């Protein structure tokens, strides 16, 4: 699914990420934006072997398994095919634990070069919430 940035908003809302650790929504809104453009199908493969999936980009090195990842660990005890689907819930949750890892948002290096220190504001500017 290819969600809409208000549409995006408030689902994430709905699933406690507003200010979660400290992150405003905007924050989140912005990296999804830049890391899958709103698609939950998104995948992309790295140079290590490890893959990238979902609408937040979760990695299969550390946190969900995909069977193709040797010596990797499934931090969110997930397939990480479960972070593909339209309902957001397990994408949200992996990304809860991964924020509290003590890296903050800088996980996601997408947030750290496109999202970090704007106005992240601006991306719920407009929305019903
Ligand atoms: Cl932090
Ligand atoms: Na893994």
């Amino acid at each position: 699914k290819v969600f809409g940035r208000c549409e995006l908003a408030a689902a994430m809302k709905r699933h406690g990420l507003d200010n979660y650790r400290g992150y405003s929504l905007g924050n989140w809104v912005c990296a999804a934006k830049f890391e899958s453009n709103f698609n939950t199908q998104a995948t992309n493969r790295n140079t290590d072997g490890s893959t990238d999936y979902g609408i937040l980009q979760i990695n299969s090195r550390w946190w969900c398994n995909d069977g193709r990842t040797p010596g990797s660990r499934n931090l969110c005890n997930i397939p990480c095919s479960a972070l593909l689907s339209s309902d957001i819930t397990a994408s949200v949750n992996c990304a809860k634990k991964i924020v509290s890892d003590g890296n903050g948002m800088n996980a996601w290096v997408a947030w750290r070069n496109r999202c970090k220190g704007t106005d992240v504001q601006a991306w719920i500017r407009g929305c019903r919430l």
